[PDB]
């Protein structure tokens, strides 16, 4: 599964990332929206998953879906913090169980 997943705390999205690796999805890194929304274009129609961080320097992740989500098509999108159709919600700190679980749920 293709995911796009946008957050600017490198070490935290390291980490979810290469443990979505390891599950077997592609995992496509994007440290800010303006990067995301190029990665969006580039590869429309392709992701499977938007997974973004809601408060990042720069626009914020649903700033983001409102402009990436022609790109996205019907892919559904999980938004996640410490703080539109197939939109979902995962509070940080992120247990990797469930991480692993909502997007297997998501894809499925």
């Amino acid at each position: 599964g293709r995911i796009l997943f946008v957050e600017d705390e490198d070490a935290v999205r390291s980490v979810a990332a290469r443990l979505l690796r390891a599950r077997g999805y592609e995992v496509l890194e994007a440290a800010d929206g303006e990067e995301a929304l190029i990665i969006a274009e580039e590869n429309a129609g392709t992701i499977d998953l938007l997974i973004s961080d809601v408060i990042m320097p720069g626009i914020d992740g649903p700033t983001l879906l409102k402009k990436a989500r022609g790109y996205l098509g019907t892919a559904p999108v999980m938004f996640i913090s410490g703080y539109e159709t197939g939109v979902t919600f995962l509070p940080k700190p992120i247990d990797i169980k469930t991480l692993a679980e909502r997007v297997k749920q998501q894809l499925q």
